Parts: structure tokens; C-alpha cells; sequence
DNA sequence: AGGCTTGGTCTGTTTGCAGCCATCGACT
DNA sequence: AGTCGATGTTCT
RNA sequence: GGUGCUGGCCGCUCUCGCUAGAGGGAGGUCAGAGCACGCUGCAAACAGACCAAGCC
């Protein structure tokens, strides 16, 4: 079977080092350093110089100028070198050249593997086969096809290779060579193969980072400069001239600010409201043409000024990047760096021949590990155990299972505090299978049919929705070609459920009232303006906070200290808690979730009492304490996010999501989840953690996912008090479900539909639909080039002529087969939104029920 | 008291570049 | 047999 | 048995202060383990947090 290996790394802090090695680390740190400055220059990069002041502005021809001014004669073949060193991959075979010393060239083309297949079937190759394989190969075009064919009908195959190999050698790697004499270059060690070899991949693995950047920050450049000056209306020539009169009476202008300026000066409002500067400034003739303006064609000219903006922020080329931080030095087996590895007395040991041994701690993530080399390659077999702080506690250490890999090379990093670390990137020998179906399968509209051939009979998939509040609702399921069931799958069939959907991390039970602590904190920094705002007026303090202020044992009335015991009896409850849980080690995320927004919002807070003295308009500088504590926490949490998602995942073959970072509605910039932490970060952590087991993953729109129903497709209401339910309207019957569930099903639906099935989209006349759109249209009406009529009852149909009275480059809503409009899905939410007002009563549905005989959301049969 | 816009200073958040080497030929 | 240098490819 | 994460106590220092106290910060010190673990360099865009004004 075909297999994948996949890339991971965890640490191992060494402890001695012994022989010549730290000045030889030292070196390739001070040769790497020493030189990518200067290699800086040579293919004339347009840098900003960064500077206190600001950051000057050169351009490629400021930095082109130095570049013959630095090398008069080099010039001509540096281009040609670095364009074989831009390419890299390994064709550029030997770039190694000019820092070694006596690097010596062989007069012959190495004898490639694919240059043995090409010559004993010489005699019979057709020409159009035998020209689609030099035509894509650097080394054989250099000799025209005509002597290539008189050799394979004249000569045995083994003869002609004698005399082709000095002509088809790639005369690009006696470049370096040259360029050392031609330049005077001196390194440091220069007889050391291992040395040279390193240190020019090791530069080029920090360049060919900047180059790729650089073309593409370019790029951006001329793609975003077309797009503010396609869309310059009318429109556009006088929302700018808003902004400009902004700046010069001290005031500027947001996104939400626009709606309530038209409305009060289209009725004589005498009695302004918070943009009055605004409003007197709409009631001028110069601005009288923009309260005329019409429903949509105004967003379409906020994006543009708040995509021009951002074009004069950003300065015209890149920083220059600063090389002196260490970088992780790689050697590798064949071809670079040589080493041998050990384990002495469960001790790891490093040995580098030339240049003496290194020396290495036990570790844990590498528990019970074995090592056995194999000529390419070296072997590992591991587990993970606990970490053992108590030595007669009850507690067994959790045992891992064991892992079979494969590792080839190791990585070194100096830290800022001095120490030392080796790296392990190992690879892991994993069925390819899972991605493989995993990307052209279920990600994309439409696979080819040797592909959608790929699949075993049965398999097993997965999905789950995760907001703030109780975070993982899997589910589990079965799909079926044979098997006939109530979920459909394009292209497979149907497929009838095993588990779920159930939520299995509810909200811990310590988070009701941490919640009621973060409002403790909530009227802490209302209250410190109020000490702040009278000190300037000359007043003195509402009772209303004053009253809240004395519920703690204060031995004064002051008003100043009693602040202070309601913030050390919150630090205390924070310290407490902080230890209670600690205790355990955090086995509720749910729990620690609210706790962690709670150690936030304390720390937002002393930001606040330390600028609480000071007079307005002289600041406090907060310098960076290395809080290593806030940055290496959040992390935790999503990599433990990832064992409570790993554990009931572990069976399923491939893994579903909710994307919360796409083309969302427009509530989500104030959503937590964007700020507290972060969508794909916990998608990647997740999957990393599913990749390392072999398991797919491959992630679904976030377009009213947890919207529609599970059962009909019929619109839902999130109650607006209570998240956790969401209220139908079905078969002259309410019903009510969980939300955070019924997201789960809605993308096990859309997974199984390959995103196709659209939630809303936007119209042109027979600006195209993209590949994912399409497949909709097709499969069900008929074509991708149709009109949208309104017909009776306000719905929308779907039309196979192509006429203009319809409606063209508006919104709809998918519903249970029927294409509806915009002021209907209004009226639909209408539907529900006021049965429950009326306080009527409706039947909980579970989803986990044999009575559904199909689910009939995005699905179309 | 609260509700935005402007800017500065500081960390913190979310991304796409580079990468995780095999094989012959000369020489021991 | 074995070491270490120097060399080899191409689709989205 | 490598990186994380935690509270008391001690002083030390720092900041304000209706005088009551609080809050930091790198280390010296008393307590707790059913806690997961892709390491790393260059780059770029937002948002988050506090002091200032004008404005309704
Ligand atoms: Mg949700």
C-alpha cells in the first residue's frame, strides 16, 4: 500500500558538551550571521532600513546601484548563480562549490536513474513519447533530438552513455568555484566538507524564505491598487472627501456611524445625536449628493476606503531581516553533516565524528525508547508516559502506545538563556489513504471518476461544532454504499448513524460563578475612571458603586483602599483557584475556559490601577516582563483541546469542522473565539494531532451552519438569551433542539454534500459563481446559466429561459429544496420568531432517533 | 456617567515564504 | 565490503 | 527522566495613597500532579490593552 510521513520535532535540552564543538557552533552562527548581509544585496532587494526614527525607504535601484559597486566583475554570472540557487530543491546540485576550498569537479553527468531508463528502449521509443521526456529535463535538452535518435538504432544501450556525459553535465555548478577566487572569499574552516556543506544550505534555507515574499509582498501591491481604482464611482468621489475634513477639526469616521446620519437629516431633526459633525456636514450641498446614495452600492465603497487606507500604511518594500538571532542548524545523514547516536544509561548521546561528541538528559516524551540503524535510516520505537513528580502515590504514569518511525536527521538551537537543545524531526510511516481521499474526495466539487473508484466499501467520519460554550459535540457515523440510510453522501450514498451527536465537555461546574468573578472585575475598571474623573472635576462618588464597594471586610471607609480589598479578595479567589486546579491539571477545559478569560481580565485590570495616578496626559511605559506565563498557557489549552477531540476520534478515518475563519456574517470581529483562541490554530492543533494518527481532516463552510435544521432544512432561531437551544417550525408543530448540536449534523451534512449545497450567494446576469457553486445549479435545475424570477407568495424560481424583468445581483436562502429570497428568510425567522414570543409550547427532537427516515438537509434527490 | 473617531506606546493574534535528503563514482 | 565527496527530478 | 503551568511565607525593590492598604518584578524560600506536548528562523496584516483631546 501506499504511505505518507509526516513531519514532527520535540525538544531535548542538553546538558554537556565536549570537545571542539563550541567554537564550532559558535562559528556557523558567526558564518551564517556574518555573510547573509551581504548576500542581501546580490539580487537587489528593495528594503526599508529599520530605524527609530522611521524606516528609510530604498529602492531596487538605490540597492541595484551597490550591487556593480560591490562586484565589478562577478556580476555577470552572480544572476546566473542565484536563479540555480533560487530554484534549489537539490537540481541545484553542488551550490556548496564556493565556500569549499578544494572543491573538486568530475568530468561526467552522474549516471541518474531516470538516465538509465531512457537508453536501452531507444530502439523502439515513438517521438511523441520520446520528446515529452527530454523537453521537461535540464540536462537533455542540451543535445538535439536528431543525434538522440541515430544513437538508439546504431548503438547497444550501454555504449552510448561513454560519450554524452561530459556534454550534458549542468555547467552551473562550476559557478561557485569561480566566484571564491573572482571574490576572495575566506570562511572560517574551508577543508571541512561538513562545515561548507551545512552552512550554504543552511544561508539559502534563510533566503529562499525572503525571496518568495518578496514577489509576493510586491504583488499585492499591484493587485490591491486595482482594485480601490476599479470601483471609484461617484461615490467614491465624495466618501473620501468625508474623511479629509474629518482630520482637520480633530475627528474621523467608523463603519456603523454611517447608518443614523441620513435618517435624522431627512427629517428636520433640530436635536443632534453622536455625529452631528457628521450630520452638519451632510446637510452641505458638497455632501448633499451622498444621502442620495442607494441600498448595496454603498458597501461596495466603505471596503474600497478601508482597503485605500490600508495602501498608504504600508510601506512600499520589506523590512530588512535581522540575522542575528540563532537559527536551528540541521545535519542530516547522506550527503551533509555525519553523526552517530546512543543511548548510555538511558543517557542520549550525540557523536559528530571530525568534531567531537555532544551529550543529552533522559526524556519523557521519549519514554521507553529504542534505537536500531538501518543503512538510510534510523528506527525508533517509543511511547509517551507521564511526568512522575511524587514517588509513592497511587497513581500509575498514563502509558502512550508504542510508535513505530523512521528519523534521518537532528536539529540544534542556542535559547536566550544559554542552554543548549537538540531537536528530533521524525517521520511516521502512516497510511496515505485517508489524505489521499481526504483532499480530491471531500474537499473539492466534483473528483474525477478514477478517483471517486478509490473508495473501500464502508468507512467512518466525524465532525463537531465549538463555541465558547461547551465546546465539543461530536458525532459519529457510518456511510454505506450497500447500506441504506438517512444522511446522503454525494458520490458514495448513504450512510446510517453508530453515535452522537452529544456534547461532551459541558460547562464545568466552578464556571458559574468565576463568570460572577469576571463582573467583580467588570465594574473595577467602570469604577477606576470614577476615582479618575472626579479628581478632575472636583465632585465625589456615586453611591451606586460606593454601596458595592463596601460588601468586603475593610478595616476603612476610605474610599481608595476599599477599591483595594475588592481586587486582593479577587486576586485571592484567582490565587486560590489558580492552586485548586492546579491540583489536577486542568482535566476540565470547559472549566479552565472562563477561568482563563478571568485570568485575563485581571490582568487587564492592573494595567489600570498602575495608570491610575497619573495626571492627564503623562503616560506609564509597560515594558515586556517576558510574561512567559500568558503566552505558554493559551497554548496548553488548545493542545489539550486536542486529547479530548483525539479520544473520541481516534476509530473515524476522516475528521470535520467548522471553519470559523471565512466569509462569516457580520458578528464575528467582537466574538471571543477569534480573540480568545484561535479557529485555525485549533483546527491545525487539531489537526496535527489527527494527522498523527493517520486520520483525515478537511474542513466546511461556516455559513449558517448552526442555522438551518438537521431534519427539513426550515430556518431556526438561536435564541438570543439562551444559545444552547434553537427553535423549528415544522408540520404545523414547534420544535426545539440544541444549537451546538445541531451544528454538528449540519456539517456532517455539508461534509458528505462536498460544500456544495449553498446556504447564500449572489447573482449576475447570463462576476461568474465559483467551482463550488456551480454543481448545485447543474444537478438540480439543469444549467449554470440561469435567471432567478420572484413568483407567487414572494418565493423565487428558477428559469431555463434568460429573461430581464428578474431580479439580478441580490441574496437568497436555501430551504429544503425551495431557492426563497432575501425578504422571505426575514419573514421565515418572522415564522418562528413569533410563535415563541406568544409563549406557545414545542416538542424537544433529538437527533440521536430511529423515527427520521432521511435528513434532508443539503441534500438534493 | 457613557459612546465613538484620531494617534502614540506596549504585548498578543493569525498567516505564507523557506525544511525535516537519496545516489553514483572515486577511492579504502 | 565500506566511506565520504559530489551529483540527480517536475506534476498541481 | 527536557520545555509548560500554581498558590503561601520571607524580605528586597518599584508605583500610587482620604493612610487604610494594594499592585507589580527578576531571583533566595514553604506546598501540588490522572497535564498535554511540532521543535525552529525570516517575513507581513489585524486586533487586543492604557493615557490625551475634540465632538454628540
Ligand atoms: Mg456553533
Amino acid at each position: 500500500m501506499k504511505v505518507h510521513e509526516i513531519p514532527r520535532s520535540q525538544l531535548l535540552k542538553i546538558k554537556q558538551y565536549e570537545g571542539s564543538f563550541v567554537e564550532w557552533y559558535r562559528d556557523l552562527q558567526e558564518d551564517r550571521k556574518k555573510f547573509a548581509s551581504l548576500l542581501f544585496r546580490w539580487a537587489a532587494f528593495g528594503y526599508a532600513a529599520r530605524e527609530d526614527d522611521g524606516a528609510t525607504y530604498i529602492s531596487p535601484s538605490q540597492a541595484l546601484l551597490e550591487r556593480r559597486l560591490l562586484l565589478g566583475d562577478a556580476e555577470d554570472v552572480a544572476i546566473k548563480f542565484l536563479d540555480v540557487l533560487f530554484k534549489g530543491g537539490a537540481p541545484s546540485s553542488s551550490c556548496y562549490s564556493l565556500f569549499y576550498e578544494d572543491f573538486a569537479l568530475r568530468d561526467k553527468a552522474k549516471y541518474s536513474g531516470a538516465k538509465r531508463e531512457f537508453i536501452e528502449g531507444l530502439a523502439t521509443m515513438p517521438l511523441d513519447k520520446i520528446i515529452e521526456r527530454i523537453r521537461q529535463d535540464e540536462q537533455l535538452s542540451k543535445i538535439p533530438a536528431e543525434e538522440w535518435l541515430i544513437l538508439g538504432a546504431e548503438y547497444s544501450p550501454e555504449e552510448i552513455w561513454e560519450q554524452v556525459a561530459p556534454r550534458i553535465v549542468n555547467v552551473d555548478r562550476s559557478l561557485g568555484k569561480q566566484l571564491r577566487e573572482r571574490l576572495g572569499i575566506k570562511c572560517r574552516r574551508p577543508h571541512d566538507a561538513g562545515y561548507c556543506k551545512i552552512l550554504m544550505e543552511v544561508v539559502a534555507r534563510q533566503l529562499r524564505s525572503h525571496n518568495e515574499t518578496y514577489h509576493e509582498y510586491l504583488n499585492q501591491t499591484h493587485e490591491m491598487k486595482t482594485k480601490v481604482a476599479n470601483n471609484l464611482t461617484n461615490e467614491f468621489d465624495l466618501v473620501c472627501e468625508f474623511a479629509e475634513v474629518l482630520e482637520e477639526k480633530n475627528y474621523g469616521l467608523g463603519w456603523y456611524v454611517l447608518w443614523q446620519g441620513v435618517k435624522q437629516a431627512l427629517k428636520e431633526q433640530k436635536k443632534p445625536t453622536k455625529i452631528q459633525i457628521a450630520v452638519d456636514q451632510l446637510r452641505q450641498p458638497k455632501f448633499a449628493g451622498l444621502l442620495t446614495a442607494k441600498w448595496r452600492a454603498l458597501k461596495g465603497a466603505y471596503d474600497t476606503w478601508k482597503l485605500k487606507k490600508r495602501l498608504e500604511k504600508r510601506k512600499a518594500f520589506p523590512y530588512m531581516p535581522n540575522w542575528d538571532n540563532d537559527y536551528q542548524i540541521p545535519v542530516g545523514l547522506t550527503g551533509l553533516g555525519v553523526f552517530t547516536l546512543e543511548v548510555k544509561r538511558t543517557e542520549v548521546v550525540v557523536d559528530l565524528k571530525e568534531h567531537g561528541k555532544l551529550f543529552c538528559s533522559h526524556s519523557h516524551y521519549f519514554g521507553d525508547l529504542t534505537a536500531e540503524k538501518h543503512p538510510s535510516r534510523y528506527h525508533l520505537k517509543f511511547r509517551h508516559k507521564l511526568k512522575l513528580r511524587k514517588r509513592d502515590s497511587r497513581v500509575e504514569p498514563t502509558i502512550g502506545p508504542w510508535i513505530e518511525a523512521a528519523l534521518r536527521e537532528i536539529t540544534i538551537q542556542k535559547k536566550p538563556n544559554g542552554v543548549f537543545y537538540l531537536g528530533l524531526p521524525y517521520a511516521l510511516s502512516h497510511g496515505i489513504d485517508n489524505f489521499q481521499i481526504a483532499k480530491r474526495f471531500f474537499s473539492a466539487a466534483k473528483p474525477d471518476k478514477e478517483v471517486i473508484n478509490g473508495l473501500p466499501s464502508e468507512m467512518v467520519v466525524g465532525a463537531a461544532d465549538l463555541n465558547l460554550s461547551n465546546i465539543v459535540a461530536p458525532v459519529k457515523a457510518r456511510i454505506g454504499k450497500g447500506l441504506e440510510g438517512p444522511l446522503h453522501a454525494l458520490d458514495y450514498g448513504y450512510g446510517e448513524l453508530i453515535d452522537g451527536p452529544k456534547i461532551l465537555t459541558p460547562d464545568g461546574p466552578r464556571c458559574g460563578e468565576l463568570i460572577s468573578l469576571k463582573r467583580d472585575i467588570v465594574e473595577i475598571k467602570s469604577a477606576i475612571k470614577e476615582f479618575k474623573a472626579c479628581q478632575r472635576e472636583g465632585l465625589t462618588m456615586s453611591e451606586e458603586t460606593t454601596t458595592w464597594l463596601s460588601e468586603v471586610e475593610s478595616p476603612s471607609d476610605s474610599p481608595r483602599c476599599m477599591i483595594q480589598s475588592r481586587i486582593a479578595d479577587t486576586s485571592r479567589r484567582l490565587n486560590s483557584f489558580k492552586y485548586q486546579m492546579n491540583k489536577e491539571g486542568y482535566q476540565d477545559l470547559a472549566e479552565a475556559l472562563r477561568l482563563l478569560d478571568a485570568m485575563d481580565s485581571y490582568n487587564s485590570l492592573l494595567e489600570s490601577y498602575q495608570r491610575m495616578h497619573l495626571s492627564p496626559g503623562e503616560q506609564s511605559p509597560k515594558e515586556a516582563k517576558f510574561d512567559t506565563k500568558r503566552a505558554s498557557f493559551r497554548d496548553l489549552l488548545r493542545r489539550r483541546v486536542a486529547h479530548t477531540i483525539v479520544e473520541y476520534f481516534d476509530d473515524c478515518d476522516i475528521v470535520f469542522f467548522e471553519d470559523l475563519d471565512g466569509p462569516s456574517d457580520s458578528d464575528s470581529r467582537n466574538n471571543a473565539l477569534v480573540k480568545l483562541l484561535s479557529p485555525r490554530t485549533l483546527l491545525l492543533y487539531i489537526r496535527q494531532a489527527l494527522e498523527k494518527r493517520g486520520i483525515g481532516m478537511v474542513e466546511v463552510a461556516k455559513d449558517g451552519t448552526s442555522q438551518n435544521n438537521p431534519i427539513s432544512g426550515h430556518v431556526g432561531w438561536r435564541n438570543k438569551q439562551n444559545k444552547s437551544e434553537i427553535y423549528f417550525y415544522e408540520d404545523k408543530e414547534l420544535l426545539v433542539m440544541d444549537a451546538d448540536e445541531v451544528g454538528a449534523m449540519n456539517i456532517l451534512c455539508r461534509g458528505l454534500n462536498h460544500s456544495v449545497c449553498p446556504y447564500s450567494f449572489v447573482t449576475k446576469a447570463p462576476g461568474d459563481y465559483g467551482k463550488r457553486v456551480k454543481r448545485f445549479l447543474k444537478d438540480r435545475y439543469g444549467s449554470s446559466n440561469v435567471r432567478f424570477l420572484v413568483a407567487s407568495m414572494g418565493f423565487v424560481t428558477v428559469t431555463t429561459k434568460r429573461p430581464k424583468d428578474a431580479l439580478v445581483g441580490k441574496r437568497l436562502y436555501y430551504h429544503g429544496g425551495e431557492l426563497v429570497t432575501h425578504d422571505l428568510h426575514n419573514r421565515m425567522k418572522d415564522e418562528i420568531k413569533y410563535l415563541v414570543e406568544k409563549e406557545v409550547l414545542a416538542r424537544r427532537v433529538s437527533l440521536s432517533d430511529s423515527t427520521i427516515k432521511s435528513y434532508k438537509s443539503f441534500a438534493h434527490v
